[PDB]
């Protein structure tokens, strides 16, 4: 089967959990991956839980975290969600310190970016089989979304970042067909930046909302066809998306400088001229995680929403977030439904541990009732290796 | 494949043990779950075990009982029966701190409860999607069976509890079909109390043996057929089913008021007049366990019975218990198998540990020879971790 | 796919090493059952490792000897042939401490006997599922093969018996389709004892090579067809094949007394008037282990031999041995080829350990170029829980 | 599906990283192998690492190397690339200490060497079923490929020596068929010396570069086709491919006298006149790793070359190399495509361990951009058993 994508969002009010780990808690005494950016995938049989270790487990020496992020003993692995990540149940899928995955119901596609920062290369498996490469453009950490990429009508997308992280940078879409990039495409973009992407397909095309390192704390957006013809822009709502932010105010269709370098892996699911924003909690932690629904948040700058749904408490810890989605082939159901996952990220720098992990948490939109809470890690620290 | 449910329980004279995981004497070394409720549900082409952990391995500082029950790290899980739960061999199915799951002949539906006590939600999934969510509608503690449900004809059934499990509550009845909920009935049980049911089909209808927390040591019962059309009633035999319980005596249609406050998740099949009633040996402590066969045990107060098989001597501490079937599409039979699955907790409050868990047997009602014996849980305690 | 079994045994010439699972030496670290009796059986698809477990792991206290052979928490597992036995790969089979198993080409049968000593019950399932029970008939230990049961023509035939292990006791054979008793029949026997057969199909009947513990060194064998006509006698090679035995001298048609207590399992294979004989290279202790092949060992009583294989040194430790087959739809033969394994004994009561295991090994017969070796356990005793 | 084999190298202008294990990062906590020549090897569906264990996992006693290499402990085992070599994840092969294996498009032929130096037999099996056996003819060390065979047109083939490490020896090309040897040749290589051999299939025929261990320092090869008719040689180019070996200078079609003795198992690609050399980087001990494209190094004695790909820098240790080839069946290419694994071997004899083994990364070729790095093992040493 081939994911057609041509549903759109499914008319939701909240958001029902549908998985929880427990992997830093299980980890504790079990063999588990000190791991980063757990993201979800789905094809129309599964979901899978992506995510990049260092190759080390918890409570062992070599889950030292002075070892750079951008190693090369960093993976791409997967395993099914829900279950602790670990070597014994996770299958390897790329040599990678930045990545993205998705299905596009024939094969998964993976991208693992590897080799040195001023000329790393991401290679394109389809169903495990290397079939493309790209090279870094502009030798300044070629880096890509951290979450699923987007499939539709048997094309998949993503969005590829090259250039300073504190500046203008230099920003790709690609068009990915059974692992082979068949078109590309650099975003005209002045004053904007792109990270860590969040995408969806929706109606036919992509939605990828993002994480500007810059100088924005409102997130940039970039929505594109099937041949790449592309909009951008900012999420105009008071609401703001980043963390670091201010306090919600008057937003902007562009980049909100104030407190705006800096930032964190997040998402949203535009409804016309409304959003779904995920969020921290915390305006200048990443602490805590909520979902506010804000009906006109897509194109107006007010700060005001209408539902707020709690997730992570502001005591906890939270981390990176992305979206996924299920499509009908895999649901059964008439449109593209949403979901999300949040890291929940424990250890470095904010306590006193040697390492860094996270856990993850997902939920499911449904059009029935649901309830806030707070769903948080759990896991007990130190460890005994610190 | 859809299980039909419209064949009789089969006629047996004993059980037969099926498995045995030895969870907990395995788990002093392995990295094993720390477990309740092990409840066995089939399909029509396999049996897994279901269970409820807060995401900590036995022997691991997070298995320190203090962690309440209804957490947000509670996880629903399945795995093979007769196998250690392991993180190792253990599939997700849902987070939850009450649960229900049992499979139609084509998909496994899984009932997870989860939130807060004043507004708990229960997510319902169909093959792991989430089909449908049902609100607290009392606002105290939503919970179900902590069994398998029962699934006729396409249609699966299942009870829920809402109020206080020391008075009177709201009992509903639900129909579900292919997870997505499509008739309830709220049931009028003026001084009944129901929790913690073992549902299973009969001849078209679902039979559901209950537990009283408020003022019952004999279990009450809800029959329904698949329009929800429902009787309700106590067992009457004077071989009392709870525990606690008084000493053996005359029993009543009603709650036997006598020792009737707490109580145990527990289960009975109905044979026309007689009832197969699987109790604990102790009538103040879950120590022990056997099957006793009451020819006229469903309708007559009297305490004669005629059969008793040992299962677990008293000197040995059980648990919970509950019903599942095999169903003739799997066995090749041409009558509805019952079976049961008893708990052995370990641990608190009865024994000087940090943590309590369970391990698991069962057996299958079988028309041959069989034989009583003590198959208990055979763990020495404390661990190192105590 | 039904399992003719109407093929005759290869010829051969000797004996090539088919596995080894180093269980005892990777379970000085890893989590790995302490096991007895590690016999394989075949399907026309795979073979497996069928093993007895106390439910404890190697250098864990619950590994403790003290335990009796025939406790409540002994259970049949499985696990692929060559791997370490552990809970992480190993199939939950039957509640047993005594077992059998056979695959007729269209499902496993399993048979586990459990219960007290004066009423054990013997389940037996097909595909898992509970299709029939035997009680004991002489109430004193019901017992069967340790080593896979031998099937022809949809049917499986095994040995039990209940009575005295050091006088005459009673002997059954079983017909068993689809897991259910189809037919029995109770030897006749005077001054023959039978315990822990090795049989295999050969030309549509079945052979059965056995363990004679009252007063024979030499092995007792029964044969019969798919009618449970049978014939009875002794091994009458001087080659003896017990331990204890007496030196090599003139063997007998009946029972040898000399040394004749006690036993070993083991197996032999017979070609016309010859045998191949599978034993200790010890006369009074489990040490080593070789295949001799007797041209005219089965009828006649002279202690003169042909071929001697070498497969463990005398100066390492055995134990256990049977017969399994690997059948034409699984190899693509026109002949059914003969295997063996051999359980190699660590710890009690040879060793200053607290508990005893087994690891395995096992050859095949082939019409090919082959060696002697020694291929021992190799685990260094004593562990650190010792 | 039979695998033709009658397509051509891919044209190819780099190596991009295909796996990475982890293997002793992970087994500092984790329960994973001790092993040494971690080798690829794929089918039309699937790619799996095979390597030899002695039963010891890291981190325990068992693991001390003063064990010999040709062990009777020794197993040929394999796993899903890219994870850590576990007994969770491994499934057995053959006892073995040395091994090959391949798949023809219908199954898995593994061929395990095992047995007395004076006397070893290779046990061929064909799906896991013995198929044949080939005992030492020279009865000194019978030893093959280290690495995957080739496959061409239903047929595989493989290289045997039997005979001294430091001498002459005896070489043999072997034709397999479901396991089967149907057709063999001893070379008629006066003065050469074949160890370790890397095979690949290439446009109906086999190419075979392998160590010589007697006296020369660039690789001796040897290329045949279906009838087993050969050619041989030795690697022309001065970019001498064997360590130990002299600075690059003059090159010979002849064994390379200065350093011949030793070596280490490697490979290499012939592309017409040119080759692809993957080499240590060090000239005097197993350190770094890279690959040299020569364009005329197949044919041409100079020193010169074009490309270099730094794989491993030479401050890291490496280890034995091997080719693997991924056919058209698998990739969907219309040509054969070149990869190969590359072994980092940790602890002894260069570092204060009691132990040995190895991780493995792996690359394959590719006409797209490529980046050269160091991937290196990552591990810190000593362990705690050390
Ligand atoms: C078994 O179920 C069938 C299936 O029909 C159900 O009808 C829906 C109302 C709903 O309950 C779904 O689960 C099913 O699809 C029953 O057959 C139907 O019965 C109704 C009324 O009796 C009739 O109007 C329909 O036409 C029937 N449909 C079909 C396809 O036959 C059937 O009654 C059930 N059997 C028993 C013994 O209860
Ligand atoms: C590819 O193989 C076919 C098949 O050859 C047979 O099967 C092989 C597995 C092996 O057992 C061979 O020895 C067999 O001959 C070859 O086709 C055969 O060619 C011969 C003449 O050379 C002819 O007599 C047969 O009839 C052919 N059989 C079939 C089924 O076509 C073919 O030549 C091989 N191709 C190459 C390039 O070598
Ligand atoms: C082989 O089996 C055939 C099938 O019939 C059998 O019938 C009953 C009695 C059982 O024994 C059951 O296992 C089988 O289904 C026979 O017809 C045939 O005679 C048997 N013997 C042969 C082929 O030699
Ligand atoms: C998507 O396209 C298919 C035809 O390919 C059509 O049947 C379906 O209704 C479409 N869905 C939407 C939501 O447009
Ligand atoms: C962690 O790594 C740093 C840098 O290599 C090292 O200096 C430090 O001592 C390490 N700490 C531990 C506990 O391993
Ligand atoms: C989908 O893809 C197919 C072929 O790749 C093409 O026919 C069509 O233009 C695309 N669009 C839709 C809406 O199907
Ligand atoms: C149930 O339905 C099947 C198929 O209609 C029938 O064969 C079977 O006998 C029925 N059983 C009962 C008890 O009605
Ligand atoms: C268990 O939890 C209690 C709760 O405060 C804590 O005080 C105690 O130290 C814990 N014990 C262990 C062994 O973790
Ligand atoms: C066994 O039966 C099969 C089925 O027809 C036949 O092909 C085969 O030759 C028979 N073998 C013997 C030894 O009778
Ligand atoms: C083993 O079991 C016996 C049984 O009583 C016990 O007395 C002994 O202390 C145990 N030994 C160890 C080392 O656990
Ligand atoms: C290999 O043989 C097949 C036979 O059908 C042919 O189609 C294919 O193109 C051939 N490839 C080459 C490279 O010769
Ligand atoms: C390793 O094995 C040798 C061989 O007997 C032994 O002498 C030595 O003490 C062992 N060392 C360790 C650390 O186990
Ligand atoms: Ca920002
Ligand atoms: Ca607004
Ligand atoms: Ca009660
Ligand atoms: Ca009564
Ligand atoms: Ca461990
Ligand atoms: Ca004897
Ligand atoms: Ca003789
Ligand atoms: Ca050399
Ligand atoms: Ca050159």
């Amino acid at each position: 089967v081939i994911l057609t994508g041509n549903s759109s969002l499914c008319p939701i009010s909240g958001w029902a959990i549908y998985s929880k780990d427990n992997g830093i808690r299980i980890g504790s005494k079990g063999d588990v991956f000190v791991i980063r950016e757990p993201f979800i995938s789905c094809s129309h049989l599964e979901c899978r839980t992506f995510f990049l270790t260092q190759g080390a487990l918890l409570n062992d020496k070599h889950s030292n975290g002075t070892v750079k992020d951008r190693s090369p003993y960093r993976t791409l692995m997967s395993c099914p969600v829900g279950e602790a990540p670990s070597p014994y149940n996770s299958r390897f899928e790329s040599v990678a310190w930045s990545a993205s995955a998705c299905h596009d119901g024939m094969g998964w596609l993976t991208i693992g970016i590897s080799g040195p920062d001023n000329g790393a290369v991401a290679v394109l498996k389809y169903n495990g089989i290397i079939t493309d490469t790209i090279k870094s453009w502009r030798n300044n950490i070629l880096r890509t979304q951290e979450s699923e990429c987007a499939c539709v009508n048997g094309s998949c997308f993503t969005i590829m970042t090259d250039g300073p992280s504190n500046g203008q940078a230099s920003y790709k879409i690609l068009k990915i067909e059974k692992g082979k990039v068949t078109k590309s495409i650099e975003l005209n973009a002045p004053n904007y930046h792109y990270e860590e992407c969040s995408c969806y397909p929706d109606t036919g095309k992509v939605m990828c909302v993002c994480r500007d390192n810059w100088h924005g704390s409102n997130r940039p957006w970039v929505s594109f066809d099937q041949n790449l013809d592309y909009q951008i822009g900012y999420i105009c709502s008071g609401v703001f998306g980043d963390n670091p932010r201010p306090n919600d105010g008057t937003g902007s269709c562009g980049p909100v400088s104030s407190n705006g370098a800096n930032g964190i892996k997040g998402f949203s699911f535009r409804y016309d001229n409304g959003v779904w924003i995920g969020r921290t909690k915390s305006t200048s932690s990443r602490s805590g995680f909520e979902m506010i629904w804000d009906p006109n948040g897509w194109t107006e700058t007010d700060s005001s929403f209408s539902v707020r749904q709690d997730i992570v408490a502001i005591t906890d810890w939270s981390g990176y977030s992305g979206s996924f989605v299920q499509h009908p082939e895999l649901t059964g159901l008439d449109c593209m439904r949403p979901c999300f996952w949040v890291e929940l990220i424990r250890g470095q720098p904010k306590e006193n541990t040697i390492w860094t992990s996270g856990s993850s948490i997902s939920f499911c939109g449904v059009n029935s009732d649901t309830v806030g809470w707070s769903w948080p890690d759990g896991a007990e620290l130190p460890f005994s290796i610190d």
